[PDB]
């Protein structure tokens, strides 16, 4: 879907309402991009914030 | 360099001050992305506006 102009959680905070697709893996960890738990836990490291804020 | 938050001419109008590199070809046409004249002339076609507004 398209991210809202007012505010979205993507780290670049786009404001052009872009079409966007992202896959999470509900289950065991496989990679950082698709792991909600990894991103959530490492939210205290700005350098690891590459997908969702 | 990094595009200004207030306003830039990239068609997505980013507001995260991203580092940005773009090459123009000063001389004969080679491709649409690097041709100022092509982009300028075709500015009446929204679908051809893929690099600079």
């Amino acid at each position: 879907g398209f991210l809202r102009w007012g505010g979205n959680a993507w780290y670049t905070h786009p404001d052009n309402r872009p079409n966007w697709n992202h896959t999470f893996v509900i289950g065991p960890y496989k990679d950082k991009a698709s792991s909600i738990r990894y991103q959530w836990d490492k939210r205290y490291i700005p350098g690891e914030v590459k997908w969702w804020d």
